[PDB]
């Protein structure tokens, strides 16, 4: 039952990429519920919506490539439950761009075990998949929503609804 | 005296798009009010002013459809009096867009009852008819000025002028 | 109260304009009804149809033009219910073009006691306005339609039913 | 024996889809005639021949979109002898025309009564076929009719050959 | 807690609107399984992998415009957990086609079951919805998943390797 | 009633031209009845089903042409019932190949009668419309229908899926 084309891809690193791709399937469904979170009539960001919905996609394109990984290395894809998010309401951008912060973290704390199991396990194909498709994306990533979590507690939000406007029209618009 | 085309098309169906037609009249005279009102110089808002003669203009659009569809079908258009809208003066942004949604509001629950109307006589032309070029029409209007009405809100209209004047030009301009 | 843009604009002069509003968009509901009337399945005149509703359009936007006048001078603006048509049925092109002869000269009329107006409270300003914008638009258009009147009297309108087919085509197409 | 496609599809509506497609083969074929009819020597009314072939291609194109929802849905087409038309000699531009007329009815009542069956059925796909690309195309098709037989009435046809003539020039060309 | 945009909008559509997201979002999930099962080295029909991956994105759409359409109409959104497939291994192209048959064949039936409660319901709005983007379309899925299965057991699959490799050049590429 | 053009043109042609229209009518429906044969979830040959639609629609224009004929000439056009086909269903691409090959040889053998009766009766016009639109067409689609049938044949149908598979792709696309 070994693939034809596996090669120096140990047991543990086909497990732990299956681990990350139900981590990116379930990143991306948080930023589904967060986008719809701010097209609600009473919260009504539009740009809001649109900054979390293109977070979902993207990070749906990285469980992709992860699937695509696995096959390439002759591992198997064994997908799991996708659990809901944590919330159902996100009360506020702050607080939204609060909770990404919180769950890049997480997922950048996901691939560097990745990347340190590639390492111990001689793996090197493993490690540079991880380090130039991954490590410096959640690096951007995190600092993008550290200076946007900066800006809003800085203009007033959440107490002001102004601030949260003008950052969703001239930040994120 | 039954036109050569009526086929399938009740006398209580045409009653009811003569009501609607005076109704779709009387909302655009509303919105033509609050666009002039918005023009005044000691209310200034002039992206207020081009979103409420915009509104005007697209409801007489669809009166003039329900004229057509009734000429289409074989009925007789009586044209009544276009009453005077209830307030000459319209306060603020945020009351001019919250009498918006009840008079949108309105209109849709005319709409509502004429495609019961349409159901109930057999009538699946007319029933077609509202749904595509007015049930979604109504949605989406509504939909919009609840997330205006939010906005407005949350910015701190209409006590801040400060809110009106940044709303006028970063979403209505 | 008084507009801190009122200067030389008598409370006559306003309650003339809101006066000369409340013509127009009366003048437009009926040119809107004739219009109508010669899309109906038994009358059937395609060419007269899209004359009046264009001429419907026009009216309004007269009504428009001195909604913008009436702020412009910090006069404010009283809108009025605006009455049905004097008729349902409009009998036949003729007798159509007629019926807008008649209103175009009350109109007209309207006009002249306007400027009359104008020129008695000593506003140049309003006087020009009308010279300007609306006394050769009125004097146009009564010649265009007593034109059309002539043509169609002459062609043997009502009785021949040939002479509005080819009117309609020839002259309004 | 039952199509691996088939899903909430009554026996008795695809019976009526049978029948409906015979209907419009009818037509398709009665068009035919009426525009043939118009390009004899002694009738030589060359837009009267295109207006009715078109309708005879439209008719078709109507036959053959049931054809396809037949088979989308998992029904059996089952084809029927197609009768000849009423006439052979349709005798005027407006006789044709009223002809024309009584047809469409006669479709649009068959169309009526197939929405009816689709309620009565459950079956919202098919109800939304027959109101999405048949019942206002018959709506249009006879408010057509009704405007082509009220000018030719009103020019003076049949007993005027020159009513037929300019008709058809002017109208049809 | 009522949404100012609420109106016609019963408490049981707004549960069946959350319970099709997740029906569409599981879909999703299939489709994504059975596209990656066919990138295998072991499988490697690229065409099939590629028709598959499309559905997935496709139905993950279909989801996100029942979220808009939640919003849209005042209810709220919650999301609940998407459930691994039922299969890893999905056998062959004919089997994973047929399983795609069965699939779509079980949303059409929940959406058809969405349609009955929003016509019990009173709610055109919803009724229209479902009817105008999800019905015809989901007719067309089920034609086509037919046609596919149709052929590849016409052409040997799935005995013949031969029959799928030709079916994934000729029919998907 | 002799029409004013007619010259040379015997009863006995203008009668064998109204049979050979209804005759290619009678094909034009039975290519129509093929083609959406083809189109059924449980054939799924979809260059078949074009080929024989491209069929019908020639059919119907060879017919279009006899009648201009028949009007050119000065006969008059007596349309007949169109008989459904002889099958509902049929049976595989070979067979359907083969019944249009016997088909069109039928019709073939009514224009060589049709050319017989015209010659016989000095009527050069005729003949020469015979040849020049009609024959050559014949001896052409007989000539690639047995072309077809061979070809599939040879790769072995209708036992072989494939065979009809590969030939609607390779010679029908
Ligand atoms: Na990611
Ligand atoms: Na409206
Ligand atoms: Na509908
Ligand atoms: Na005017
Ligand atoms: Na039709
Ligand atoms: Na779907
Ligand atoms: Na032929």
């Amino acid at each position: 039952s070994t693939s034809q084309v596996r090669q120096n891809y140990h047991q543990d690193s086909e497990a732990a990429i299956n681990r990350q791709i139900n981590l990116e399937l379930y990143a991306s469904y948080v930023y589904l519920s967060m986008s719809y979170y701010f097209d609600r009539d009473d919260v009504a960001l539009k740009n809001f919506a649109k900054y979390f919905l293109h977070q979902s996609h993207e990070e749906r394109e990285h469980a992709e490539k992860l699937m695509k990984l696995q096959n390439q290395r002759g591992g198997r894809i064994f997908l799991q439950d996708i659990q809901k998010p944590d919330c159902d309401d996100w009360e506020s951008g702050l607080n939204a761009m609060e909770c990404a912060l919180h769950l890049e973290k997480n997922v950048n704390q996901s691939l560097l075990e990745l990347h340190k199991l590639a390492t111990d396990k001689n793996d090197p194909h493993l490690c540079d998949f991880i380090e130039t498709h991954y490590l410096n994306e959640q690096v951007k990533a995190i600092k993008e929503l550290g200076d946007h979590v900066t800006n809003l507690r800085k203009m007033g939000a959440p107490e002001s609804g102004l601030a949260e406007y003008l950052f969703d029209k001239h930040t994120l618009g």
